[PDB]
């Protein structure tokens, strides 16, 4: 069969769950929507399910996959419900649900509940996603409680640019969350990873980590604290076909790269269908054998190629590894302008193998 | 639930492949890798099932996929194996197989075989990627001949640059293939969707549409063959939430998006998690209810947003087209240096639902 894989390091997952919790004497959710960023939701939340203080998901599909899976940890579903016939499986899973908008409220106003909801009321401080506005929180809030549908409420924002640290606007948000929430009882939620790791002044009784645990630091930079993570997934393949070349022979689909000198190159069977970025440069870092290397040519669905010419001892059925502890994947991403959230939420196809369960 | 969701028009996708055979009278192997570049392999195999001459895929595990449905046409694996223990279930399930390279070549002169096998003999004409270089695939023709294992040899290749109509690379790669394969007996195969649709010169008993199926053009600007294409997927959602904002407010993360006036924007189940392209400027086109409308602000994992200002019927639960036959999936990848391939195929969470079986 074809060699392509990912590996998942649940192990890594494990230690970079507790980082956060450390780093922030917190209780943490862990952020598992789209398939735990293409790790496998269930299997992530099954290794953390003995520590984890409860799971925060997309929707309630994913949530569902999770309490089918046997998970009984709290789930919070992040943009609550997009129809209101969601709230009785809502309620009847347990299911901690966020309210952004006026039409959730109206719909928890006028719905018949069969036990009260735990709710976390989502506010706009400064990223104008979802929530309210500042100046209507306390309004929601007060008549959340009025309600007699609500069990605890939970006071939650986000912020829009904790992954730039030189970057005041997480400074502003905090500072309008904290006046528009002032004097309401309950737990506040605000931090995502970069401010888990980077923004140890802003307060939270819930911190919210995804990509931190998948081991990619949001940040541009060196962290002393992000630094500490470990890469879970391992994207790998094996060489497939080897070519000597002469100078000046393009490679691939459009020719973007010709052959520099004489060349050996090698054809690995992963491709951007699989999730490797179609946008990788040449000169794009890859480990060969467990030494360093450079794909060049455009990365095909399917295939890709790699310098062979500087690797004597590499060839046919030499290992390739695309993402992992040795080629950072935030690296790769922030080479043509993503992240590496997206790389790894776009895997397909190829096997995932756990480790450490 | 989430209204996310792409539609699979499988009318559509029959017209094209019929306009393939139409074009140019051969016969016609539906590429339909990579799960159907996102489609589906299996519902996309049933719906041509009745009037396709085969499928290739890139792997015995697609291959499979398609037997284990029920599908009877011959299927090629068009990388061939990439194991020598493939080759028992290879003759088994009747695929037909890509020999690219001498170590399958030699894989299969000693192998023991059940039944002799259908190669697809693959040159490398100047693309560089899989294939015997000219001056070596005599010699391979001739070894797998020689072999007693094999029954009917297909010469093959594939084109690096067929898109670009105004570029001689297909030229110069046809000369190539013709005068390496001169007097050899057997069916050819050479052509892609860009040199179907746009190559007519260029020879194939055979031909390997795939883009074109999907009804995304290869090429960057119209074409009159080319345009008669019908896209075959919708990727929609709708409007979960609405914000009026004064001027000067960021949108999103990194607030890459300000708003330029008074606006109210829509934010939309819609995310690169989904593979809705993280990449999109601020300005890409959607439409909204039916009308031309502008993305603006960053793209989130499982959420984007929409200017609504100019849309003043719109608003909460306006259906979204992110591409489709209006908003053409290809146009909306070149405008950050991907192919309609890349943005179909990372399909991901969201459900598909199958018209026209
Ligand atoms: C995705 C998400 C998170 C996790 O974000 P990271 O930046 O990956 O840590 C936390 N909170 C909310 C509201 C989210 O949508
Ligand atoms: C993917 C593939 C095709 C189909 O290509 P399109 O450009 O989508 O038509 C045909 N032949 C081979 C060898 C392929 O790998
Ligand atoms: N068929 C065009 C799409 C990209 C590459 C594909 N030829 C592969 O088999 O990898
Ligand atoms: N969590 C960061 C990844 C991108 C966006 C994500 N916040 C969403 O829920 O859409």
């Amino acid at each position: 069969m074809r060699p392509a894989r990912a590996l998942i390091d649940l192990q890594a997952l494990r230690h970079n769950y507790r980082l956060a919790r450390e780093a922030t004497g917190a209780r943490a959710l862990a952020v598992i929507k789209a398939d735990a960023y293409g790790h496998g939701a269930v299997r992530c939340a099954e290794a953390l399910a003995a520590e984890a203080d409860g799971f925060a998901v997309a929707c309630i599909e994913e949530g569902l996959e999770l309490r089918e899976a046997g998970i009984r940890q709290p789930i919070l579903l992040l943009e609550g419900f997009f129809e209101a016939s969601e709230l009785e499986l809502i309620v009847a899973h347990d299911f901690w649900c966020v309210v952004h908008c006026a039409w959730q409220l109206e719909a928890i106003e006028r719905a018949s509940l069969a036990r009260p909801l735990n709710v976390w009321l989502k506010m706009d401080s400064g990223m104008h996603r979802v929530g309210f506005f500042p100046e209507d929180f306390r309004a929601a809030h007060e008549r959340l409680r009025a309600s007699g549908k609500v069990a605890k409420i939970v006071m939650m924002s986000h912020f829009s640019r904790a992954d730039e640290l030189d970057c005041p606007r997480t400074e502003e948000q905090l500072a309008a969350f904290s006046a528009a929430s002032q004097g309401l009882e309950g737990e506040i939620s605000l931090r995502n990873s970069p401010a888990v790791l980077g923004w140890p002044k802003v307060p939270s009784d819930w911190v919210r980590p995804g990509i931190l645990l998948y081991g990619a630091t949001p940040f541009e930079r060196a962290h002393p604290l992000a630094d500490r993570l470990r890469p879970v997934m391992t994207l790998e393949s094996k060489v497939i076909s080897v070519r000597d070349l002469p100078a000046g022979e393009p490679v691939g689909y459009g020719a973007r790269y010709s052959t520099e000198r004489r060349q050996r190159i090698g054809v690995v069977a992963m491709g951007y269908a699989d999730g490797y970025p179609r946008h990788a440069a040449d000169g794009t870092l890859v480990f060969i054998d467990g030494k360093p290397g450079r794909l060049v040519g455009r990365v095909s669905m399917d295939m890709l190629t790699v310098d062979l010419t500087d690797h004597p001892q590499a060839g046919l059925g030499s290992r390739v590894e695309l993402w992992g502890p040795n080629v950072p994947v935030g690296a790769l991403a922030a080479q043509f302008g993503s992240i590496p959230y997206q790389l790894l939420c776009n895997l397909k196809r190829v096997p995932r193998v756990y480790s450490g369960a």
